[PDB]
């Protein structure tokens, strides 16, 4: 996260890390067997930590839970994003506590303007790179698909979003990927991808989660 803010401790409950020898990706606990994150984070194995804050420091509020199913969105193009999410069962239901707990899905699709918050481990410089160990927040509009749309001419499928600045400076980037957008208490977005981060112009590109509530009923009664 680019122009943000360090998150109060634990105060993003439904945020996990994923773990792969280190953090790789952000996911959401939607419910406490499931994690929803983007495609392009696929791995064969994944931890799921759960309860983080810092990541480098065990805390005493951490959940580490292996992943046992990692099911990729069918129509997922590995080239252009497009239907950038994927669900992760976890091998043992995470405890649900102050610190760790499911995030709702979306009553219906945000409107622009509504505010968000987005939040990662990733990069926190526009020049160069920094990696925190502590959760990065930043509040963030959703804009309109017009404006998207401008930004990125013929790139934008019905299953993408922005949501962010136009004028650059604040921006999720490298290391935030399939980490949440919340909106009014629902997941709307995954960070997905953009052109850099924070540039002008070039705001960040999020799954959009409102096309999706099928699918994660399905996959979850399936699984
Ligand atoms: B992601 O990239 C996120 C970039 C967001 C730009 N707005 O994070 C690790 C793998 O890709
Ligand atoms: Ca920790």
């Amino acid at each position: 996260i680019v122009g943000g803010y360090t998150c109060a401790a634990n105060s993003i409950p439904y945020q996990v890390s994923l773990n792969s020898g280190s953090h790789f990706c952000g996911g959401s606990l939607i419910n406490s067997q499931w994690v929803v994150s983007a495609a392009h984070c696929y791995k064969s194995r994944i931890q799921v930590r759960l309860g983080e804050h810092n990541i480098d420091v065990l805390e005493g509020n951490e959940q580490f839970i292996n992943a046992a199913k990692i099911i990729t969105h069918p129509n997922f193009n590995g080239n252009t994003l497009d239907n950038d999410i994927m669900l992760i069962k976890l091998s043992s239901p995470a405890t649900l506590n102050s610190r760790v707990a499911t995030v709702s899905l979306p009553r219906s699709c945000a409107a622009a303007g509504t505010e968000c918050l987005i939040s990662g481990w990733g990069n926190t410089k526009s020049s160069g790179s920094s990696y925190p160990s502590l959760l990065q927040c930043l509040k963030a509009p959703v804009l309109s698909d017009s404006s998207c749309k401008s930004s990125y001419p013929g790139q934008i499928t019905g299953n993408m979003i922005c949501v962010g600045f136009l004028e650059g400076g604040k921006d999720s980037c490298q290391g935030d990927s399939g980490g949440p957008v919340v909106c009014n208490g629902q997941l709307q977005g995954i960070v997905s991808w953009g052109y850099g981060c924070a540039q002008k112009n070039k705001p960040g590109v999020y799954t959009k989660v409102c096309n999706y509530v099928n699918w994660i009923q399905q996959t979850i009664a399936a699984n």
